[PDB]
């Protein structure tokens, strides 16, 4: 397992922190969302939660990335959800599929 | 109506607040689009937005949830955006099939 | 080129700032995600990062956007990633097809 402290940003100005499938993949549109493993660990800073989404670049090559959202004290791993959305997708390891964005996480009143 | 501080958090590190459908309802992929009742209403808490995202389980089952923004200041029923990718997909009366997160509404000098 | 300052919020509650296409386009679902352009162009507030959201009215019409980052430091042309899910959609100029929602920026050691 990696924690999520060894993922990297590729820019200073860079939201998100890049997530890669540890698997070569091929996706196609009739087999629907796919869970890609990541080999990343939850859990994430204190008072945070995690949003996974696409890179444009990517979604571009016709690769959906489902908005995932990750839980402040989720230990899992950290799957990208994806889908092919028209033609036949390959993802080969370590191509830089998603990126994982901290967003603070609002304290609510909201019985638990 | 029943407003957002109905909802509830799964566990204390949740960042969603659970959203179901009111109605059972069956969803085929030529159906495109369609907007699942929740019976929950705005608005929100002072200063944030909220964001509709989907939960991982259910789009691995094939429903997939459009993000959708909430303003702050909307009153109307909070529905959730949805379409079954490639196969019929029953969404059972209480199925939670959505999580609202709740985001820091940024002030900026944008004319409105 | 046209700055994010000049984006307008539609009601001062609405998280999102409108975006709309320069061009007419169209847009059929065997075209798979499509770049529109807007004419607008990074970067952003400090401290901040941009997401790119469909609208809901346009999304229920069958357009699909795809969630957006944008960086805070990005310098080009804010595109808005959008595929017709079902059937043929037709977007004319300055109909307002997405938004940006700005979100805080948070700072992590992440190497970058
Ligand atoms: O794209 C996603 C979405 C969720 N999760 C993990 C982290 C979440 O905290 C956990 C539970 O997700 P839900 O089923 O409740 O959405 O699953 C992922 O790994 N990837
Ligand atoms: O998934 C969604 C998206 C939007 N809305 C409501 C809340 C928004 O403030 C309002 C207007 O949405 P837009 O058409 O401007 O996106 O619609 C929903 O109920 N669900
Ligand atoms: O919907 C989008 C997503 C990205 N970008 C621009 C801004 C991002 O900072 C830049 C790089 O995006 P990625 O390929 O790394 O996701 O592309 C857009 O214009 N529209």
């Amino acid at each position: 397992k990696q924690p999520i402290s060894k993922l990297t940003r590729a820019t200073p100005g860079s939201a998100g922190l890049d997530l890669c499938s540890t698997s070569h993949t091929v996706l196609t549109p009739e087999m629907g969302p796919q869970a890609l493993s990541t080999g990343i660990y939850g859990p994430l800073p204190p008072n945070t939660f995690g949003l996974i989404l696409g890179r444009s670049s990517i979604t571009m090559k016709g690769l959906q990335v489902y908005p995932g959202v990750i839980d402040n004290d989720y230990t899992g791993e950290i799957k990208i959800m994806a889908k092919a959305v028209n033609n036949i997708v390959t993802v080969s390891q370590g191509n830089r599929i998603a990126q994982l964005i901290l967003l603070p996480l609002i304290e609510t009143d909201n019985k638990v």
